[PDB]
Parts: C-alpha cells; sequence; structure tokens
C-alpha cells in the first residue's frame, strides 16, 4: 500500500491534491492517471465479485440437482450468451440455475478461470497506481511558503546567538591537528570512500553527545528506541521512495535486506498494521541508530553516522500534530541553545519539499570558520503520508463497521545528528590549543573540559 | 601472505610447528606440505632471477653491437643447448653474447615467455601454500590444556562471587514483563530472525554499559577507538577466516563490502603494513562498535549486538604480549566485578581454540535463573599470527643489518571489555527484584540516577 485512494475517489479530495500538486510545482494530472487507474481496477474488482458469487450459485445449483437426482445433462457447453453476460458483469443467478450439472460444473471452471485472469490485471493495474502515488505530495500546509528554489525560496523564521562572527580552522583542519580524525588512506583503502576512523577524545565527545541527547529527550517524555538496523525489501518500500533505493540505501545479504538511513525507518515501521483507537497522549520515542547512506571533506557528509531522532504518532484531530511540529523544533533549537550553538531556523518552501512532508523546518547552524549556515535538523510533520504507507489506522474499532478511514498522524525530527554537530562544535569551540568542551557535555565525558591538538 | 614462510624452513621451526599442530588436534602433515611447496616455489625464483639477468645480458649485447654496427645476423634460431641450459637455470653470459643480434632478440623473448610460466606456476604454488597455512594453527602456549571437546576441556582458573545462586525469572522473561524488550513479529516481520527493538530503560541501561565501559578502558590507559562498520573483501579476508564469510559475515552492497563481526577486525586492519620500529609503551585500543554477525530466546544470541572491545599491539619480544593478556582478562573480571556479576574464567582447550589464538581465556558468567555459565567475554593472544596476515612488522629490516636474520612482526591481542545485550541480560537475572531490575550501582551516575527499571 502506498496512499489510501478514498481521497482520489471523492471529487472536493481530487481537487484539494491537484491544488497541493500545482503549489509544490508538481504535476496535477498524477491525480487524474490515479483516477484513471483506480476505474480499470473497481472494474476488475466488480467483475472479481460477481464471478465469486456465481461459483457458489453454480456449487449450490449441482448440489440441489445431485440430491434430486437430476440428469447431469446433454452437454458441458456453455451458451455465448452465458459467456458475454459473466464477461461483462450482468449475468444472473436466476439463468445460472437454468443450466444442467454439467453446464454448471464446467461454468464454475471458467469462472474461476476468469477469476484468475482478472487477478493478474488488477494487479498490473495496483502496480501503476502504486508507482503515480509514489509522485503524489503530502497536501501542503497553509504555511508553507510557494516556491521551487531553496536558495530564494525558503524563508527564516528565527535565529539565535552570533550568527555573523568567524574562526580560523574549519572542523576539517581542527580535526586533523587533534590527530583524533583519521579520513587517509589507512582507512579509506580498507573501508571505501569517506570511511572515517574517531580516536580519543572524539569518540568521547560522540559519546557524550549521544547520551545527553538521549537524556535531553526521556527529560522531555520521549520513549528510547534502539531499532534493528536492517529491514526486508517490502517493509523498507513503505517507509522509503523509490530514489533511495538507487541513491542512499545499502543493501545486505545475509534474504535481501536494506541498511537504515535513519532510525525514522525501522520506528515509523514498527507501527504498520496497527490500529490506535485514540491517542489521548501521544507516541513519542527518541529513536538511537547508526545511520548509513550511500550518498550517490571531514566527517560532515559520511556514509555513517550516530543520531538521536524524534518521532510521534498522534491524533489526526484537532490539528493536534501541528502542535507536535512546533513543539518539536522548539525542543531541536533548545537542544543547540544549551550547547551554545548559533543557528537560523528555516521553513521550507513547498518545491523543495520531499513528498511525505506537509511542511518542515531546518535548523542550520551557524559554522564561523568555513562562514556558512550547514544543516544540522530537519524536523516535519508527515501528517497521514506515512501512516497510509504502513497503514497505521486510528479511530472507533468495532464489530459491525461497514467500508472515510482515518489514519495516525507521524512526523520526524532530527534531535542530533553527532557527527555534524561535532563539526559545529569543533568550529566554534576552538582556541589555539584545542577544542573547549561544551558545558552541558563535561559531565558525560569524565568532567573533560577541552581536548588538545597533538 | 598469510603466514611467512621462514619458520617452515627452520628444522627446529618446523618441528615447533608440527607439535602444536598435534597438540591442537590438527594435521602436523601440513608442514611438510608447505617445506614441499615452498621448495618448488624457490625453484620458480631461482629460474626467473637467472633468467632476468640473462634477459638484460641480451638488451646489453644487442646494445653493444648495434653501436659497433654489425650485422643483424642470418638466423634468430636459438641452438638446442642455449633452451635446455636457460630451462635448468645453467645458461651463462659468454654464450649469450657469442649470438648474433637475430638470436639475442629471439632469446630475450624466448626468456620473457620462460620468466611469464614460471611466473604462473609461482602463483599457483603460492595458492596452495597459503591454502595449506591457513590450516596451521598458531603455536600453542605450554598452559593451554590439551583437549578436543569444549563441554569437558576446558580448566576453570577462577571464580568470583555466588555462582550457585538461584533466581526466578530468565532475562527474557524480565526483558518481556519489564515492556521494554519486542522480539515478537512485529519486528521479525520487519528484519528477520534474532531481531529485536529496545525501549525505554533498557536503551538507558544499554548506554549506560556503553559509556562506562568506554571510561573503564580510558582509565586504563586505552585509546577510544571508533570504526568504519564496513571492511572490503581483500582487507577482510586478511582478518577473517574463509569460514566466518560463510557462517558470520553480511555482504554490503553500494564496490562488495562485509558488515563487521566486532571492532576487532577494523582495528587489526588498521595496522596492515604497519612497522614500528620500537613499542616501548603498547598500543592500546577500546574499539567501540556495533557488531554483525549472520549466526548461520531474547537479546542473548542476536546478529546486531554493541561490543567494547580491547585490542593491544606490543612488542614480539621477551614474551611481553604473554603479560599483556593476563592484564586484559584481569581487566575483564575487574569490569564484572565492578557489575557484581558472578563469574569463572576458564582456560580453552587446544581443540577448541581457533587458529590464529595461542591461548584464550573465557569469562563465563553466573546466570542464577538460567542455572549456567554463559559466555560473555573472550580474551586471546594472537602473538604474531594475525601480523604476518596483515604484514605488521617490527624491528629493524633484514637487509643492512647484519644481527637482523628474522622478519619479526608485532604482538596483537584482542579481549571483550563488554559485549552489551549479553552483560543487559546478566545484570536482570542477578539484579531482579518482585518490582523489576534494580541498577548495578557503578551504572547509576551513567543512566540518570535510576536505581530501578520496573516492571510493566
Ligand atoms: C553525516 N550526515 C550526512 O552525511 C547526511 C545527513 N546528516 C544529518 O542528518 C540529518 C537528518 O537527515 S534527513 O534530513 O535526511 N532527515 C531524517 O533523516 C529525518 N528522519 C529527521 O532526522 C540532516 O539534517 C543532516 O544534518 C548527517 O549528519
Ligand atoms: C549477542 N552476541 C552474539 O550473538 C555473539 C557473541 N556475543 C559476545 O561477543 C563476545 C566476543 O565475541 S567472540 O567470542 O567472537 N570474540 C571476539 O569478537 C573478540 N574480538 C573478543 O571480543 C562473546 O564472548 C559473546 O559474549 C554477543 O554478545
Ligand atoms: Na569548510
Ligand atoms: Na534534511
Ligand atoms: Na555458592
Ligand atoms: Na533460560
Ligand atoms: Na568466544
Ligand atoms: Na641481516
Amino acid at each position: 500500500m502506498v496512499l489510501d485512494i478514498q481521497l482520489f475517489r471523492d471529487e472536493t479530495g481530487a481537487n484539494i491534491i491537484r491544488e497541493s500538486q500545482r503549489r509544490r510545482f508538481a504535476d496535477p494530472d498524477i491525480v487524474d492517471a490515479i483516477i484513471e487507474a483506480d476505474k480499470k481496477w473497481r472494474r476488475t474488482q466488480f467483475l472479481t465479485e460477481a464471478s465469486k458469487k456465481l461459483i457458489n450459485i453454480c456449487s449450490k445449483a449441482v448440489g440441489a440437482k445431485k440430491k434430486a437426482k437430476e440428469a447431469d445433462g446433454d452437454t458441458s457447453e456453455i451458451p455465448p450468451q452465458v459467456k458475454e453476460a459473466y464477461e461483462n458483469g450482468t449475468l444472473k443467478g436466476e439463468q445460472v440455475e437454468q443450466l444442467c450439472v454439467l453446464q454448471l460444473k464446467q461454468l464454475s471452471k471458467d469462472l474461476s478461470d476468469q477469476v484468475a485472469g482478472l487477478a493478474k490485471e488488477a494487479q498490473q493495474l495496483e502496480e501503476e497506481r502504486d508507482k503515480l502515488m509514489l509522485n503524489v505530495g503530502n497536501i501542503l500546509h497553509e504555511s508553507v511558503p510557494i516556491a521551487q528554489d531553496e536558495e530564494t525560496g525558503n524563508t527564516v523564521v528565527r535565529t539565535f546567538g552570533n550568527t555573523t562572527k568567524r574562526a580560523k580552522l574549519n572542523h576539517v583542519s581542527i580535526m586533523e591537528r587533534l590527530g583524533m580524525m583519521d579520513t587517509s588512506k589507512a582507512v579509506t583503502s580498507m573501508a571505501g570512500g569517506r570511511s572515517y576512523v574517531l580516536k580519543g577524545g572524539l569518540v568521547q565527545l560522540q559519546v557524550a553527545l549521544v547520551s545527553y541527547s538521549l537524556d535531553f529527550l526521556v527529560k522531555r517524555g520521549y520513549t528510547p528506541f534502539y531499532p534493528p538496523f536492517f529491514l526486508n525489501r517490502d517493509v523498507m518500500g513503505e517507509v522509503a521512495q523509490l530514489s533511495q533505493f538507487d541513491e542512499e540505501l545499502y543493501q545486505v545479504s545475509g534474504d535481501k535486506k536494506y541498511l537504515i538511513a535513519t532510525s525514522e525507518m525501522p520506528i515509523a515501521a514498527y507501527h504498520r498494521g496497527r490500529w490506535f483507537t485514540e491517542l489521548k497522549e501521544p507516541l513519542k520515542y527518541a529513536g538511537m541508530s547508526t545511520c548509513f547512506r550511500k550518498e550517490a571533506l571531514g566527517i560532515f557528509r559520511v556514509h555513517q553516522f550516530d543520531k538521536i531522532e524524534q518521532f510521534v504518532v498522534c491524533s489526526p484531530r484537532q490539528e493536534e500534530s501541528w502542535r507536535h511540529l512546533e513543539d518539536m523544533i522548539t525542543t531541536s533549537e533548545e537542544f543547540n541553545k544549551s550547547l551554545g550553538l548559533p543557528y537560523r531556523v528555516v521553513n521550507i518552501c513547498s518545491g523543495a519539499l520531499n513528498n511525505a512532508a506537509a511542511k518542515k523546518y531546518d535548523l542550520e547552524a551557524w559554522f564561523p570558520a568555513s562562514g556558512a549556515f550547514r544543516e544540522l535538523v530537519s524536523c516535519s510533520n508527515c501528517t497521514d503520508y506515512q501512516s497510509q504507507s504502513v497503514n497505521c489506522r486510528y479511530g472507533p474499532n468495532l464489530r459491525g463497521t461497514a467500508a472515510v478511514k482515518e489514519y495516525c498522524h507521524m512526523l520526524n525530527g532530527t534531535l542530533c545528528a553527532i557527527t555534524r554537530t561535532m563539526c559545529c562544535i569543533c568550529e566554534n569551540y576552538q582556541t589555539e590549543e584545542g577544542v573547549v568542551i561544551p558545558d552541558v557535555l563535561r559531565p558525560y565525558m569524565m568532567g573533560i573540559e577541552m581536548i588538545r591538538f597533538e
């Protein structure tokens, strides 16, 4: 499953999607292609259900005839009119009951063959529909800036700290001069491009950030969550876009699995097929994992890195998820303030948003030696988009309920991308002697106040 | 390279290896098979060197004759006695100079063909020699118990705490009742068999153990080391036996790589092609990594787990590595004593040792509800076995040093400090009450001062 079809079948709903597509500078005609694919699919289903019912009538009519000792009949040959009627979904049970046992047996096999063919057609139409749904963006929030390009289109909403100060050495030079980061051929000849070894004080800093970040979220009511780092193909497909398989995900062979690019992937997948009748309190998770990205200088952009993640599952009602999005970006802001790191928060323009996000805020920290704002955090409200894909339902779940389906809302937000935060700390806390440890991290690394240049 | 050939070429050295093979219940005949392959290899090299010199004589002779403007000659045919002589390694330079330019050009090509043929033979002999070397165990320490079966053959060296203690619930039952571990189909249908999710207090305990273990080693002079979790095929081959690729290692495709089974693999590989003239102080690394094992209830035996590792690179002289082995097992013991976990330390029997280990100590903690000693730690002295494979040299080079007749290699050791999920299982059984799991005192500052994690 990719998206629920329900909004596409509704005239008003389809227009909401077309409008959102236009506002994202995406194709509104994808809605119409989905409606058409679904129309063809609904036709295979109408015929399948009609023919399944007629198969049961054949079985019951044969049973009645056998009990009555009616002769089996002259022939099994099916009238062309009967074949035309079941192919068009107009064959009535009263007409089927006019056939002899031999014809009823032949018809049951013919209808079973038709159901088998219609199932193959339906599977192809579901594949076409699903491929189109992957190109449908989530319905934009009304506050999303309307623009194609990030450089001019994104809106700066807040800033913190000294964002104009400059510094001498960039994070690459600092980590080299500490003697605590190795990205030389000794490492890349054994592990490939962009691989690294961290030593001594930088490992202590890495662990101090992992533990401080986890405690920061525990204090805010998040439940720590340590996931498996592998996901099977089917499950990864529900939490990843098709473009992620070719550009971002490593394949593991032990069956075929994929390494996770973020704990958001197994946390969202952990909710698949779930149904929360009510969520008076949201589900809040502090994901902790290594992240693996194929990405097809230093430790700013690497294939392997730790990240502490915020993940929320909440009620889709009363715009509650929008309140959670504000709390999640505020949490990431408070985290950076606690580390004394200057930054700006940016509202991502419509054209730059990934399909699952209805709105996204990035926190870009100031790197004084690099002289630039660099992304440390992304916080998104995915509303019911991922829930539709993992099939995470919401609402009353009682016996006797017939065919609007409600889904939970889901949000995800970086709390700390460990290696990038280390790069940021190094630039902001450098001195002539080394790197000053931010105050809040000192208890998490044996009270160490500074890591020295070698 | 698998092993250096030098000890096999020495009569005393070959006898030391045959004895060690017998004491490990391995084949001593492998030594003799290696000697024979190397004898055939040395013959290909003798002929190669002789023929390379003759190729240079051909080049020099063609040069001198052409500078003197001599005619090319009437034939390129090589006298049968010349072909017989170079094939036997007896062709003299004086016989070569007597040939004309045309014959010298033909001979240089024929000798180059012979060198190409001899290189193919040498490569086939190197493959044969290396395959045999993979079945040669490291020279056993004289204190290793001689037995084939781990079940009855290991020797108990030391015990700590109440190793007869009994408890109510096993680690699986405890982690289930805490509501902090999920090994159900909600996880296994996502990530395959033996996959798990940890939540809440158990993740806090997991992080507390990682951080306390790292600090425990920093305080003991180890340098923290965070490695890449991938190794390419060639490099993994130097730090893993062929049986590990089949049974233990996941393959990753992004240039084919392998997920590490332990930080011991990238730390050993990080020393490939290195040469230390002296190691007055050893290199001590505190490896920190996730570990991935194919393994072809609960979180005791899983594919994915954190482990804090001790790794030492030291001088091969004066049996210094044997002192480090004792320090490393003592470090793992002091760690488990600080957590208050009862255990026994065993000296692994000869038949159970992996090929790289000259000796191994396991620390098996007592699980009071399970009612069994269960391996938490392995500490091994690999002496120069892994160093020969990664080519990590020590001391003076052979040339220009009259006193140096042997190629020296560093010694390497590795030892678990903390296998995080198994230690969590042990803590749960040992610290359970009717309300939940008491946090060992030393870990409380590493998990927000929490004294107990409660049953759901
Ligand atoms: C080292 N490194 C990279 O090479 C690439 C990205 N990042 C940081 O990861 C943060 C989160 O990545 S994301 O923007 O794709 N969003 C997620 O994964 C969501 N689940 C929310 O976390 C980025 O903001 C980069 O700072 C690295 O650190
Ligand atoms: C969860 N789990 C496993 O499933 C398998 C093993 N272990 C622990 O890892 C320790 C070290 O593994 S080892 O014996 O193969 N030795 C090494 O890897 C060396 N580098 C020394 O660490 C074992 O003692 C198990 O307790 C798991 O925890
Ligand atoms: Na820079
Ligand atoms: Na981002
Ligand atoms: Na006892
Ligand atoms: Na048990
Ligand atoms: Na072991
Ligand atoms: Na010498």
